[PDB]
């Protein structure tokens, strides 16, 4: 089940950047889909392959997923306060391409709001949560090996590797470092214990 | 006074009103952003400039921050404990305005709960705290000269100017008077020793 080639979607984001950096240092052959190349830092850890394109364009997604061993999805639309379907339409383009190229493993990040009561969502975050739910459906109904990662507040604490993962629930803390989050994303490429589960990562920092 | 023009956000609120009163008394030229339905009281001290608008509108925050030397943030939700992003989104707008207009100094109020063990946050206060956490992260990673003011319970005790300021930890009492809290927000304008630090003002009133 060895995973060497991965595609990262959302590589230029807050979590994406440290996931990409960790993935490149751990030996992964990384393909990233970016809309603008000047957002990848020109120093240190760089991906092996850059596809310049858009996750809503099925051609770009197919070019990105071709010949991978697994996909990591760290898509976000931080700015959208009103109904939005970019992530879920991106998931559809990813699901379809995974199927046409025979890639069976996807690890995708939504949010811990999908595990807590709906009344916990702040009004201005309801649209992205609604599309998070829509993307979770696309991936769950796809048949693929899909690890759902639903993190709480994403912090800037240093990497620890010591976080807890509670399977289909909510655990001790309400924070995961972006570094620890990307670590867990990459850890999910090395096991099947989270396949078809919802994972909540959190850790007590200092 | 090097600092003489300041914007106060949340000047109509419980701490903001006494902070506005002390700032005018101390000779500051104060600009306030007020929501249309909630103007400052009739008999109260008059600021030098009033912008009517909303902290969620980037245009109104830009109008308020332009031409200022420094910014004080005392936004809140009154006694409304509902999930919100008004403080974090507003801080996002304040951060953008300050960078555009060349304002560096922002003194912003979140809460002592960002210094304490997260397991101790009372569940009734977690939603508002989750936004203080979002707001603090916005301001922390802004790169601006940001004083994180993290008070415990806000009381109605007198202005003393004799409170303790604890750096990057919990202090010796669990209360600060709204008047002392506002005194400290203004004290932070006259010194750079707290820039980049978290600050916990507390006092014993007797
Ligand atoms: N902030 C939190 O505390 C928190 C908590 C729980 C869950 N989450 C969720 O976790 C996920 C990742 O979080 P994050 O903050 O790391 O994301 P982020 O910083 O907002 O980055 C979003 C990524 O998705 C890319 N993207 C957006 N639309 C795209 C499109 N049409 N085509 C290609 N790429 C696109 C972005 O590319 P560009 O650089 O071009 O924009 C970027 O790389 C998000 O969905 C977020 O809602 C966040
Ligand atoms: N024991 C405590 O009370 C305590 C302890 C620790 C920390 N804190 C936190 O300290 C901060 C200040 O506390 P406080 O009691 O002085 O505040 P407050 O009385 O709740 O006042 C909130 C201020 O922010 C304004 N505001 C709210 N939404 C706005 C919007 N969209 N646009 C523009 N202005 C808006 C409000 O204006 P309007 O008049 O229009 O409403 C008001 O002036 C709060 O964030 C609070 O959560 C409180
Ligand atoms: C901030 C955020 C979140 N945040 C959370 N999600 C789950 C649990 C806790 C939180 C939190 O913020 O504490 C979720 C989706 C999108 C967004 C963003 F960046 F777009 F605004
Ligand atoms: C009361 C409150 C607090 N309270 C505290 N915060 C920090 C430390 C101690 C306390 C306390 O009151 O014991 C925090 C945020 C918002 C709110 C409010 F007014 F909106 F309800």
């Amino acid at each position: 089940m060895a995973v060497k080639k991965i595609a990262i979607f959302g590589a230029t984001g807050q979590t994406g950047l440290t996931t990409l950096a960790q993935a490149v240092q751990a030996g992964y052959e990384v393909t990233v889909l970016v809309r603008d190349s000047s957002r990848l830092p020109s120093e240190g850890p760089r991906p092996a392959h850059v596809v310049v394109g858009d996750v809503l364009q099925a051609a770009d997604v197919d070019k990105t997923v071709a010949g991978q061993d697994a996909v990591i999805v760290l898509l976000g639309t931080r700015n959208d306060l009103s109904p939005t379907t970019v992530m879920s339409e991106g998931a559809r383009n990813i699901v379809a391409a995974m199927k046409a190229h025979g890639v069976d493993k996807v690890v995708a990040c939504t949010s811990a709001f999908l595990l807590w009561d709906p009344t916990k969502v702040p009004p201005r975050l309801q649209a992205v949560t609604d599309d998070h739910i829509r993307m979770h459906k696309v991936l769950r109904e796809s048949g693929l090996k899909y690890v759902a990662v639903m993190p709480p507040h994403i912090g800037d604490q240093p990497l620890t590797g010591a976080y807890t993962v509670t399977l289909d629930g909510r655990g001790p803390s309400r924070v995961i470092s972006k570094h620890d989050l990307g670590h867990f994303m990459l850890r999910c490429l090395t096991t099947d214990e989270y396949d078809g589960h919802s994972t909540y990562p959190s850790h007590q920092y200092q």
